[PDB]
């Protein structure tokens, strides 16, 4: 239907809109820890280095994001659980 209309691991594309909502971090942090949107799923250390930030930044910003991230998805009939549903 809306922005997403591809509810898979590709649903990360709708989370790409989350970048224009809260910041680019919430876009990249999920994708980098899950390996979505052509990103590479790595450890907190590896993913942190990839963006030039601390391990916490990728992990924990993602972790806190998981709560808010539902808001944009639920309004579109999308589920955040699909991002980690591998």
């Amino acid at each position: 239907g809306p922005e997403d209309t591809t509810q898979d691991d590709d649903m990360k594309q709708s989370i790409v809109k989350w970048l224009f909502e809260l910041n680019a971090k919430q876009r990249e942090v999920l994708a980098r820890r899950f390996g979505l949107l052509g990103y590479e799923a790595a450890t907190l250390e590896d993913v942190g280095r990839e963006i030039g930030l601390t391990r916490e930044r990728v992990r924990q910003i993602q972790v806190e994001g998981l709560r808010r991230l539902r808001e944009i998805l639920q309004t579109q009939g999308l589920n955040i659980e699909a991002l980690f549903r591998e």
